[PDB]
């Protein structure tokens, strides 16, 4: 059973990566199950909707009263040392909000870190149907 724990903003980095203070330490988090267009992609550099995704995450996270992180049931860090979590700003999941606005796709999913996969696939179907952003 998943639970939310509190965290504090340090810096938004990209559409899908944020640095937070978590249990008293700075830590980089990568949003579970979504891929945003990148502004510092290792190879392509700046992709279309990169700046828009990155601004959406930044505004949502900077204007929140309360930020919480929710780990999934599997590994809690990736190979780069980033925390793998669902991030909530005032109780709304940022991972879902990005997919809903057509600013992210649902990622390739690695069981058992797939608890909210179906929920996110439903939001992406809606964004596609509305032809938002990525999908226009």
């Amino acid at each position: 059973k998943l639970h939310k724990e509190p965290a504090t903003l340090i810096k938004a980095i990209d559409g899908d990566t944020v640095k937070l203070m978590y249990k008293g330490q700075p830590m980089t988090f990568r949003l579970l199950l979504v891929d945003t267009p990148e502004t510092k992609h290792p190879k392509k550099g700046v992709e279309k909707y990169g700046p828009e995704a990155s601004a959406f995450t930044k505004k949502m996270v900077e204007n929140a009263k309360k930020v919480e992180v929710e780990f999934d049931k599997g590994q809690r860090t990736d190979k780069y040392g980033r925390g793998l979590a669902y991030i909530y700003a005032d109780g709304k999941m940022l991972n879902e909000a990005l997919v809903r606005q057509g600013l992210a796709k649902v990622a390739y999913v690695y069981k058992p870190n797939n608890t909210h996969e179906q929920h996110l696939r439903k939001s992406e179907a809606q964004a596609k149907k509305e032809k938002l952003n990525i999908w226009s």
